[PDB]
């Protein structure tokens, strides 16, 4: 496990004939109203364009995951609500450790008056995606997926 | 955007103040059968444990990622069926460019006689999944959403 690389939100080290990047854990939030989900956009300097994401971010120190949660609704769209914890996933383990937290997110509220925020029908984000206007994170899919899985009755 | 390492399956690059790790494109196919959806497991040195996938790899040079798709699932299990192209996502755009294409096959048939094959109902991998007794990879919990939301009728 030797490190070639330390820096703010990755360090990149080798293990044997593996390339790893470490990662800090990360969070994601789903939030349906009125039958649009809750996505947000950003450019993505390592992508060079904006694609389709729901809130999320990067766990601070001393923080859980619930907690960033709620931070990263809060920073990224000024809202609130009763979170539910879902399920957490890999994002790619073939080379990265970043693991992703998803919640629920219901009976938003407006807390607070470079993200934008992009209220959507998931049925439309899937039909723009398939039409290749629009391109999606992880989050944003699995928060299209789940929707259409669980939160459609 | 410098490049501070140039590796096998990733580059380290410094963007501005962005680090970014380029990646090569990726692959990943979700199919179903008598109820039962085609994961596979490895040991990942980058987390440590073999979460729950479903058959995956990187796009070769002069590959597509149809061929690709096609190539993985016969190389990961040995089988073969009608691949159709269902949408794809970046895995981390924060930080890597490493994309992912996801398609479904049907009507596999077995052409071939460190991966392991783990059938299992969707069902019972979000089961044991919420009782922590699995861990997800994006892909494997893309699966399962997919599955959840489009294939049970
Ligand atoms: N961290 C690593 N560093 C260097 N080489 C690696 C690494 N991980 C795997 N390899 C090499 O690459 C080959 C595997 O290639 P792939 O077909 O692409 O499959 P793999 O990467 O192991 O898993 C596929 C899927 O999971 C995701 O994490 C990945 O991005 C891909 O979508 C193997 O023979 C192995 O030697
Ligand atoms: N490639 C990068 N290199 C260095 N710093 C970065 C990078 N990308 C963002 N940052 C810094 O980190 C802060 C953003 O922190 P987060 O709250 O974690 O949100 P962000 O990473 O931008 O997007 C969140 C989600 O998308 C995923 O790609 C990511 O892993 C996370 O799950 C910003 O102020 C920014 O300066
Ligand atoms: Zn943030
Ligand atoms: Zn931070
Ligand atoms: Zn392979
Ligand atoms: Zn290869």
């Amino acid at each position: 496990r030797t490190y070639l690389y330390r820096g703010r939100i990755l360090n990149l080290a080798l293990e044997g004939r593996y390339e790893i990047v470490e990662h800090k854990p990360a969070v994601a939030v789903i939030a349906l109203r009125e039958g649009r989900m809750l996505f947000v956009r950003q450019m993505r300097p390592a992508v060079g364009l904006a694609p389709l994401e729901i809130p999320a971010g990067l766990i601070e120190p001393g923080e859980d995951p619930l907690e960033a949660a709620r931070r990263e609704l809060a920073e990224e769209t000024g809202l609130s609500g009763d979170l539910t914890y879902l399920f957490s996933y890999f994002v790619s383990p073939g080379f990265t450790d970043e693991k992703t937290h998803v919640f629920l997110a219901e009976n938003l509220k407006e807390v607070e008056a470079a993200i934008e925020v992009v209220w959507m029908r998931p049925e439309e984000a899937l039909e723009r995606h398939q039409r290749g206007e629009v391109e999606f994170s992880a989050t944003g899919l699995v928060g299209v997926l789940y929707y259409h899985a669980f939160l459609r009755g």
